[PDB]
C-alpha cells in the first residue's frame, strides 16, 4: 500500500505519536515520506546483513526478527515481516520503542537527512488533524 499523506497522518495521530517523545506528528509524517515514499511494503538491503522494512524502514540488527541478520536483538519481537503490512500498527507499535532509545528519531536516516530541523508542520498541511 502506498499511504495518502494526510491518511497516513490521521492514522499517525489516532496510534498517539503526534509529540510522542518530543517529535510533533509532522516529524512522523515526514520520516515516513523520505524513508519510504509511503509505501508499506518498502524494503531496503544494506551490505551489514540487515534489512529495512516497511513505511518507516525499521532496520532488522536491533528490532525485528528475519532470521538473517547478525547481532540480532528482536526488540521488538516481531517478525519483520509485521512491519510491512498494509495497516501501520505494527510499526507504529515498533517506532514507539526505537524512539525510547537515547538516539530518538536519529534512528531514522531519512528523517536526519530530510526533516531534522525543518518545517515539519509542513507534512500535516491541510491534514484537519
Ligand atoms: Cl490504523
Ligand atoms: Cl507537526
Ligand atoms: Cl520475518
Ligand atoms: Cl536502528
Ligand atoms: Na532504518
Amino acid at each position: 500500500k502506498v499511504f495518502g499523506r494526510c491518511e497516513l497522518a490521521a492514522a499517525m495521530k489516532r496510534h498517539g505519536l503526534d509529540n510522542y517523545r518530543g517529535y510533533s506528528l509532522g516529524n512522523w509524517v515526514c520520516a515516513a515520506k523520505f524513508e519510504s515514499n509511503f509505501n508499506t511494503q518498502a524494503t531496503n538491503r544494506n551490505t551489514d546483513g540487515s534489512t529495512d522494512y516497511g513505511i518507516l524502514q525499521i532496520n532488522s540488527r536491533w528490532w525485528c526478527n528475519d532470521g538473517r541478520t547478525p547481532g540480532s536483538r528482536n526488540l521488538c519481537n516481531i517478525p519483520c515481516s509485521a512491519l510491512l503490512s498494509s495497516d501501520i500498527t505494527a510499526s507504529v507499535n515498533c517506532a514507539k520503542k526505537i524512539v525510547s532509545d537515547g538516539n530518538g528519531m536519529n534512528a531514522w536516516v531519512a528523517w536526519r537527512n530530510r526533516c531534522k530541523g525543518t518545517d515539519v508542520q509542513a507534512w500535516i498541511r491541510g491534514c484537519r488533524l
